[PDB]
């Protein structure tokens, strides 16, 4: 069906919590070995979400080359993405060596360091300009340029230097700063702001290594933003826009990171997403 008219015909008949069941009992299961290893237990924020052995994101380490993070490749949106969850106190150099490695420009929160009165990721970049990070264990150094404070997101300029080689970089840090700590936003008009805002950055861009993308546990609200950009990439691609099946999107990427959509609501909101932002586009 096209999906203006499923998205009704759902809400009419009150049935998200179905389709958002059939999605999951359908989704691929592939071994993650290497999470669960005894030595890695510190280097996961939530036992049960953990990448898929196939599409890890691997360290150029001969020690440890564990990351909770995954390689998101879409074949004929011609897009790739790293997943991954929000660093923990002792996964903060692991995470800027990550950037580094894969060549990304851009890195994308969609998080609070702080939401629902606890903390749900480390403080991991410098909030002053004359206050810059060392990383001792991956040897980065890490430094605010700017910053530009809006109503529903922050866009930083950082530094990244490789204080082995003196090589520097310049990343881009995109903050969505007011998804509501329960439920999902009630109009997707901010987040799809936001994500044009990305997209005109060049971070998503062929050009660069893929862009990094996190919230909490790196599969809800992460998952919601790469899945409406893809949808809506293959909407401009393809001679019959009505064609685009979000659901087998949705399926596609779950091949490469596990339980990406975490409720019914992150399922419904997507669909609004692609919907509203189907009419922009042109
Ligand atoms: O002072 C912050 C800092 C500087 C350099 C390296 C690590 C950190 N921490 C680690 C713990 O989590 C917060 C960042």
């Amino acid at each position: 069906m096209e999906m203006e008219k499923e998205f009704e015909q759902i809400d009419k008949s009150g049935s998200w919590a179905a389709i958002y069941q059939d999605i999951r009992h359908e989704a691929s299961d592939f071994p993650s070995r290497v999470a669960k290893l005894p030595k890695n237990k510190n280097r996961n924020r939530y036992r049960d979400v953990s990448p898929f052995d196939h599409s890890r994101i691997k360290l150029h380490q001969e020690d440890n080359d564990y990351i909770n993070a995954s390689l998101i490749k879409m074949e004929e949106a011609q897009r790739s993405y790293i997943l991954t969850q929000g660093p923990l106190p002792n996964t903060v150099g692991h995470f800027w060596e990550m950037v580094w490695e894969q060549k990304s420009r851009g890195v994308v929160m969609l998080n609070r360091v702080m939401e629902k009165g606890s903390l749900k990721c480390a403080q991991y970049w410098p909030q002053k300009e004359e206050k810059e990070m060392i990383f001792e264990d991956t040897n980065l150094k890490l430094t605010l340029i700017s910053e530009d404070i809006k109503s529903y997101y922050t866009v930083r300029q950082l530094e990244l230097e490789n204080l082995t080689t003196q090589e520097t970089r310049e990343i881009l840090h995109f903050h969505y700063t007011t998804w509501p700590d329960f439920g999902v936003p009630e109009s997707p008009a901010s987040f799809l702001n936001f994500l044009f805002k990305v997209r005109e950055s060049g971070s998503l861009s062929p050009e660069h290594g893929p862009v990094v993308v996190h919230c909490s546990a790196g599969i809800g609200r992460s998952g919601t933003f790469c899945l409406a950009d893809t949808c809506l990439l293959l909407m401009d691609k393809r001679k019959d826009p009505s064609s685009v099946d979000i659901k087998k999107v949705l399926l596609e990427m779950r091949k490469f990171r596990m339980g990406l959509i975490q409720t019914a609501d992150q399922l419904r909101f997507s669909y609004l997403a692609v919907i509203e932002g189907a009419k922009f586009i042109m």
